[PDB]
C-alpha cells in the first residue's frame, strides 16, 4: 500500500499523471518519510513507475527506483539522414538510489514497463541518457547501434521499421 | 497522504513535485453541519490514474481517508511569445498545465482555494504566468475571479494577459 486517498471517478480518469508502484523480488540508505509531499527539500499521460523493496516498518519498505516514460513528438533523422516526424514512447527519467545500483532494480523496473506497454527497447527514444543508462541499454538489452540525432534524443537501429 | 519511505537522493531527483493540502472551506462546512456531498469514489492503493512540474492536490478530509476534489499542475516552460506590438520574445514563466475540480463540486470555491494556495507558495501573480490551452471554464474562472481579461494574442497555444509584460 503506497497511497491513502480516495479519488472521484472523473478526477481519476483526467489525472494529469499516471503512477504505479510495484514490489521487488544490502546497504540501506538513509530515508525520509513522505506523508503529503513528494520530491521536497484526450491527453497522452506520462507513466511513472516506482519500485519498492523491503519490509522495514511492518512492510512499508523503501522506494528504490523510479522510471518515467511518455510520448513525445519528435523530429528525427533516419538511416539516410532524411527527416521524419514521429511520436514514440520515450524514457524521460530513470533512477535507482545510488548505493543500491547494480543490484538489478533498474532491470526489474524497465522490464515491467515493457511488458505492460508491450513495446520493445529498440522502439523507444531515450532522452539525454547518462553513461550508466547507455551501458545498461547496451549490456542488458543489446542496444548497440545508434542512429545519430541532433535533438538530444537517442534512438537505435531497430527503431526504423 | 502517502505511505512510502524515499531515500534522500531519490527524493531530491524525483521527477515530479507533488503536494497534498487539506481544504479549509471543506473542513469549515463539515464542521458547521453542512458538508459538501462526496461523489462515488475509488480507493487507491498502488495506482494513480487507472525544472520539475509541481502537482497540487486538494483533500477534503475525514480522521480517515479524505477525498481529492481537485488538482492543479504548474511548471516552468521555455516559450517563444509575441508581445503587445508583435515583437518576438523568449521567456520562461510559470505555466498552468492542468486544472480540474471533480464535476459535482465545481463552483463551490475549491478551484479558487487551490489556485490561491499555488499563487501564495510560488509567489507569482496570475498575470505573470502563462496558461497552456485553458478550457472555457478555466478562462471564465480567470476572467471572473482574477480580472484577467486582456489577452495578448499568441500563435503557440499558450495564453498570456496584458499584465504579463
Ligand atoms: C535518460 C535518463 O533518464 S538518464 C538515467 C539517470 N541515471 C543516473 O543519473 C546515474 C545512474 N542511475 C541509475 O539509476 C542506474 O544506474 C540505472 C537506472 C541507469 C540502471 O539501473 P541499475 O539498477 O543500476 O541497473 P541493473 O543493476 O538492473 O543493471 C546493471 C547494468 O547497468 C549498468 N550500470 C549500473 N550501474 C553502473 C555504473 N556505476 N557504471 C556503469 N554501468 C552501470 C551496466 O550496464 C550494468 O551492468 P554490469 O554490472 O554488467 O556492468
Ligand atoms: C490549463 C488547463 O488545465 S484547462 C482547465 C480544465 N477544466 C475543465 O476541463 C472543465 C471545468 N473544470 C474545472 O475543474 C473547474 O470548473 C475549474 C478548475 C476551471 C475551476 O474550478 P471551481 O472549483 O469550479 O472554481 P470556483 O468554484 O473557485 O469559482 C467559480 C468560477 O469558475 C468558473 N466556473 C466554474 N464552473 C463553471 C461553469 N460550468 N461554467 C462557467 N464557468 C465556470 C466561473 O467563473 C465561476 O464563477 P461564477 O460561479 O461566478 O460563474
Ligand atoms: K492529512
Amino acid at each position: 500500500g503506497s497511497f491513502t486517498m480516495d479519488f472521484p471517478y472523473d478526477l481519476n480518469a483526467l489525472f494529469p499523471e499516471r503512477i504505479s508502484v510495484l514490489d521487488s523480488n544490502d546497504p540501506l540508505p538513509q530515508v525520509t518519510t513522505v506523508i503529503d509531499e513528494l520530491g521536497k527539500a484526450q491527453a497522452n499521460r506520462h507513466h511513472l513507475y516506482l519500485l519498492k523493496d523491503g519490509e522495514q516498518n511492518g512492510g512499508r519498505g523503501v522506494i528504490v527506483g523510479f522510471l518515467k516514460v511518455g510520448y513525445k513528438k519528435l523530429f528525427l533523422l533516419d538511416q539516410r539522414g532524411a527527416h521524419l516526424e514521429t511520436e514514440p514512447l520515450c524514457v524521460l527519467a530513470f533512477y535507482v538510489t545510488e548505493t543500491l545500483q547494480r543490484h538489478g532494480y533498474g532491470s526489474e523496473l524497465f522490464d515491467f514497463m515493457l511488458k505492460h506497454k508491450q513495446v520493445e527497447p529498440a522502439q523507444m527514444a531515450y532522452d539525454r541518457p547518462s553513461p550508466k543508462f547507455l551501458s545498461f541499454l547496451e549490456k542488458r538489452y543489446d542496444l548497440r547501434n545508434s542512429v545519430p540525432q541532433v535533438n538530444n534524443f537517442v534512438v537505435f537501429a531497430g527503431f526504423f521499421q
